[PDB]
C-alpha cells in the first residue's frame, strides 16, 4: 500500500519525482558539481574551489568538504536574514506551562547572540575552546550554541537528564573551559536540579578545566553559589555590547562535539565541522520538510541530541524558518498538549518521535480531543524505528490523512537525513524510510561484507562520503576508524540493519550492534554493564534490550552479586538508582534479574544473544557456551 502524493503538496513542492530522480543521479555521478552548486544555499565569506575530498581507506580515513571555503554559521543563521526578515519570528518558545510563551525575532535573537558572543570573549573563551552546555529547552540554550558557533568556540551540549557523573565525564574528555546551565529546568510541572548537578560534577578531582559556570535564573530556586566561579546569565549579558562582527571560520573548523554511546566502551565525542555540516543540515531541512517562507516548523527533539542541533536549530535558522522550541512534554498537563501547541501556534510542519507517537496513541482520541490540527501540512518521524500501526495512527489522527509523513533515517555521525521520503517526490509506505537523500549511496552487505542486490536484507552501509558526515571522534581518530570503517572495508558501517524491498525502498529494522534505543535515547550495552559492575555488591552484569510497546526497547539487566549478598527490595532499589547515578534516569534498568548463571564462551566472554531471547520471553545454538546448563536455569528464574 503506497500512499499517493496529494495534490496540495504536488502544487507547492520544491522537488517533484522527476526532479528527485535527476538530482539524485547527479549527486551520485558527479558530487563535485552537485554539491558545488547546492553549497550556495549558504553565504560564504570566501568561496570554496575543491568540493569533495574524501577517503574511506582502511586505517586512513580522511573527510574534507568545501575545504578552502570560509564562512560563519551564526551569520548564516542570523545576520543574513536581518535586512529582509529581521522582524520575522526566529524562535517561538512555548513553556511547560501554557500561560508562558515568547516570540523571538531574527533581530532580537541576533542581538542576544552578539551580546553573548561578547560575553564569551570577555571571559577569555577563544576559537577552538570547548564550552559545555547543560541547559533545559529555553531560548538561551540556542543563544549559547549560536554564540559559540559565532566565535569559533566548540560547543558540547550535554542532555539535561544526564547525572553529575555523566556530566563530569564529558567535561573531562573535552577539557571544557566553561559550563553554561540553569538553576533548574521545568518539565511536566516538575523541577530538575541542573546547577546542583553541575556543582556535584565539578567536585570530581579529575575535572580541572572549568573556570566558570554561567547560570540562567529559570526558577529562582535556592542554589549553592561559588563566588568568582559562578556568574548569572542576566548580569553578564546585560553588560555586553550588542555589536559583534562575525569572523570567518574555515569549512573544516570544528563546530561541535556531541558525546555519543557506542556498542562498546564509554561515550565518545562525535565531531562535526562547519561547512559541509551546515550545507547538509540546511539542504535536508529545506527539501525534506518542503520549507516555504512563512511555514511554522516544530521539531520536538531536545537540544541535547543531534536532532536538536540539526533540525531544531541550525537547519531551520539557516533557511530563515520560524522554529518552535517547546519546554515540556507532549502529554502534560493532558494527552492533548502536543496538538494544543500545534493549534496555538498554527504549526505547519510537525517533526516528532515514535516514542511520543506511541505514548499519545495509547491515550487514543484523548490525544486529539478538542483540537483542530488543520494548520498541519507535513509530518515527520525521527530517531527510532516506527512500526506501520503507529505510522498509520500518526498519519490519520494527527495529520487527518492529508499530510505526508517523512520517516527520516540518519545518525549522530551522519549530521543530517540519509534515507527519507521527500513529500512531493516519493510515494509513502507506512514504516519505511524509503529512498536515499541526494549524495547518499546505501548498500546492504552480509556479515562478510558482500553486497546483497535486489530485494534483500543485511547490514546498512554507506559507500561514499556526504557533506554532513562526522569527521572524527574527539581525541580518538583511530577509534573512529575502528568503529565505523573497519568492519566492512572502504565503507561507513552504520551499526543498523535494514531490508530493501522489490521497489527499492529501505526498511530500517534496528541496531545490529550492541547499541540500545530506549525512548529515542541511544545507549551502550557495555556502558550500562560497566555502570552496574562499579557497584560494590555487584560481581557481573549482562544488559539486553527487550521490546517495549511505548519505549521501543526497555533495559533488562542480568546481575550477579558478590559472595555474601542477597537480593532484597532495598538492593533492587539501590542498584536501579545506582545506574540512575552513574549515567542518568534515561538509562535506568526496567528489569533486574538476579542470577549466578551468566552464559559464557570457553574463553570467558559473555554471550548475550540467548539472554536477549530469554528476556524477551521466548532458542539458539549453545555449543559456544562453556556450560549449556545455564540456559535452563535462566529459563526458570525468568518464569518466577
Ligand atoms: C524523555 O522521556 P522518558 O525519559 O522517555 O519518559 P519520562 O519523561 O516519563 O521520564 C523522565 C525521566 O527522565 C528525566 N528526563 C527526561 N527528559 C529530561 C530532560 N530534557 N531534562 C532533564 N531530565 C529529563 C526526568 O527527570 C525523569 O526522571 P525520573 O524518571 O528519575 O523522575
Ligand atoms: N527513522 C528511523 N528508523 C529506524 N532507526 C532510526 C531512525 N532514525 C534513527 N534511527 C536509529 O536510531 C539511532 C538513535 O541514535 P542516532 O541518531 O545516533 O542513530 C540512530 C539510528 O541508528
Ligand atoms: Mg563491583
Amino acid at each position: 500500500h503506497k500512499h499517493a502524493i496529494p495534490a496540495n503538496i504536488a502544487d507547492r513542492c520544491l522537488i517533484n519525482p522527476e526532479q528527485y530522480e535527476t538530482k539524485y543521479k547527479q549527486s551520485i555521478n558527479d558530487p563535485d558539481t552537485f554539491w558545488g552548486e547546492q553549497g550556495k544555499i549558504l553565504d560564504w565569506i570566501t568561496p570554496y574551489q575543491k568540493v569533495k575530498n574524501t577517503s574511506f581507506a582502511p586505517g586512513n580515513v580522511s573527510i574534507k568538504w568545501y575545504e578552502d571555503g570560509t564562512l560563519n554559521l551564526a551569520a548564516n543563521c542570523l545576520d543574513r536574514h536581518l535586512q529582509e526578515n529581521g522582524d520575522r519570528t526566529a524562535i517561538i518558545w512555548e513553556g511547560d506551562d501554557t500561560s508562558q510563551s515568547k516570540h523571538i525575532s531574527y533581530r532580537e535573537l541576533h542581538r542576544d547572540v552578539c551580546r553573548f558572543a561578547n560575553t564569551l570573549l570577555d571571559l577569555g573563551i577563544k576559537k577552538g575552546d570547548v564550552v559545555a552546555i547543560y541547559m533545559p529547552m529555553v531560548p538561551e540554550a540556542a543563544v549559547a550554541m549560536l554564540a559559540c558557533a559565532r566565535i569559533g568556540a566548540v560547543h558540547s551540549v550535554i542532555f539535561g537528564g544526564f547525572s553529575p557523573e555523566a556530566v563530569a565525564g564529558r567535561i573531562i574528555d573535552s577539557s571544557s573551559r566553561l559550563v553554561i546551565t540553569a538553576d533548574e529546568g521545568v518539565r511536566a510541572g516538575r523541577s530538575i536540579p541542573l546547577k546542583k548537578n553541575v556543582d556535584d560534577a565539578l567536585k570530581n578531582p579529575n575535572v580541572t578545566s572549568v573556570e566558570h559556570v554561567i547560570v540562567l535564573k529559570r526558577t529562582g530556586s535556592d542554589i549553592d553559589w561559588q563566588e568568582g566561579r559562578d556568574l548569572w546569565w542576566r548580569d553578564l549579558i546585560e553588560k555586553a555590547s550588542p555589536e559583534h562582527q562575525p569572523e570567518a571560520m574555515n569549512a573544516e573548523d570544528p563546530l561541535f562535539i556531541l558525546y555519543t554511546s557506542g556498542s562498546t566502551g564509554k561515550p565518545k565525542g562525535v565531531l562535526h565541522t562547519t561547512g559541509g555540516y551546515l550545507v547538509y543540515a540546511a539542504t535536508t531541512f529545506k527539501y525534506v520538510f518542503d520549507y516555504h517562507p512563512g511555514d511554522i516548523y516544530w521539531c520536538t527533539a531536545d537540544v541535547g541530541w543531534v536532532t536538536g542541533h540539526s533540525y531544531l536549530l541550525y537547519g531551520p535558522l539557516a533557511c530563515g524558518a520560524t522554529t518552535l522550541m517547546f519546554e515540556g512534554v507532549p502529554n502534560w498537563p493532558t494527552p492533548a498538549r502536543m496538538c494544543q501547541v500545534v493549534d496555538k501556534h498554527q504549526v505547519n510542519i510537525l517533526y516528532t518521535a515514535p516514542t511520543a507517537i506511541r505514548a499519545l496513541m495509547a491515550e487514543g482520541d484523548k490525544a486529539i480531543e478538542g483540537t483542530d490540527r488543520s494548520s498541519l501540512r507535513i509530518l515527520g518521524s525521527v530517531g527510532e524505528p516506527i512500526n506501520p500501526e503507529a505510522w498509520e495512527w500518526y498519519w490519520k489522527k494527527i495529520g487527518k490523512e492529508k499530510c505526508p509523513v517523512v520517516d527520516t533515517w540518519w545518525q549522530t555521525e551522519t549530521g543530517g537525513f540519509m534515507i527519507t521520503p521527500l513529500p512531493g517526490a516519493i510515494e509513502l509506505k507506512a514504516g519505511s524510510a524509503t529512498r536515499p537523500f541526494f549524495g547518499v549511496q546505501p548498500a546492504l552487505v552480509d556479515n562478510e561484507g558482500h553486497p546483497q542486490e535486489g530485494a534483500t536484507e543485511g547490514n546498512l552501509v554507506i559507500t561514499d562520503s556526504w557533506p554532513g558526515q562526522a569527521r572524527t571522534l574527539f581525541g580518538d581518530h583511530e577509534r573512529f576508524e575502528q568503529t565505523y570503517f573497519s568492519t566492512f572495508k572502504n565503507m561507513y558501517f552504520s551499526g543498523d540493519g535494514a531490508r530493501r524491498d522489490e521497489d527499492g525502498y529501505y526498511w530500517i529494522t534496528g541496531r545490529v550492534d550492541d547499541v540500545l534505543n530506549v525512548s529515542g535515547h541511544r545507549l551502550g550495552t557495555a556502558e550500562i554493564e560497566s555502570a552496574l559492575v562499579a557497584h560494590p555488591k555487584i560481581a557481573e552484569a549482562a544488559v539486553v534490550g527487550i521490546p517495549h510497546a511505548i519505549k521501543g526497547q526497555a533495559i533488562y539487566a542480568y546481575v550477579t552479586l558478590n559472595h555474601g549478598e542477597e537480593p532484597s527490595p532495598e538492593l533492587y532499589a539501590e542498584v536501579r538508582n545506582w545506574v540512575r547515578k552513574e549515567i542518568g534516569p534515561l538509562a535506568t534498568p526496567d528489569v533486574l534479574h538476579w542470577t549466578d548463571s551468566l552464559p559464557k564462551t570457553r574463553s570467558g566472554k559473555i554471550m548475550r544473544r540467548i539472554l536477549r531471547k530469554i528476556a524477551a520471553g521466548d532458542l539458539g545454538d549453545t555449543s559456544t557456551l562453556a556450560d549449556p546448563g545455564v540456559v535452563e536455569k535462566l529459563l526458570e528464574e525468568k518464569q518466577a
